[PDB]
């Protein structure tokens, strides 16, 4: 793969984590880490394997961990599906993985365009 400057890909898609953030209360939830105790779900870790979240993807932009910007809309998704998995369909926070999921795809959209 074709490795990126990562002071480029923090000011690319920055903005676009950041337009998640703005959702409230729809991003609440994703702000950080599923807490399972905190929230009584004790089977959470036993469904999701992989858990990613707000804040999680936040850091590896701002450290430097994605070598590339599709690594950056992989760990987006993977949040998303964690909590499409996760959730039932009737639920509140379903419904705002949905709302969420919405707004990125509009955002990552142009940015990506852009960086091709
Ligand atoms: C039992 C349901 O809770 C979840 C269930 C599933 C998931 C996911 C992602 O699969 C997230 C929450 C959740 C929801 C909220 N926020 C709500 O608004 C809410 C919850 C219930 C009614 O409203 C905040 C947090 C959270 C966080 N991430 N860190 O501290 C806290 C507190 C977590």
């Amino acid at each position: 793969k074709k490795i990126f400057k990562p002071e480029e890909l923090r000011q690319a898609l920055m903005p676009t984590l950041e337009a998640l953030y703005r959702q409230d209360p729809e991003s609440l939830p994703f702000r950080q880490p599923v807490d399972p105790q905190l929230l009584g779900i004790p089977d959470y870790f036993d469904i999701v394997k992989n858990p990613m979240d707000l804040s999680t993807i936040k850091r590896k932009l701002d450290t430097g961990q994605y070598q590339e910007p599709w690594q950056y809309v992989d760990d987006v998704w993977l949040m998303f599906n964690n909590a499409w998995l996760y959730n039932r369909k009737t639920s509140r926070v379903y419904k705002f993985c949905s709302k969420l999921a919405e707004v990125f795809e509009q955002e990552i959209d142009p940015v990506m365009q852009s960086l091709g």
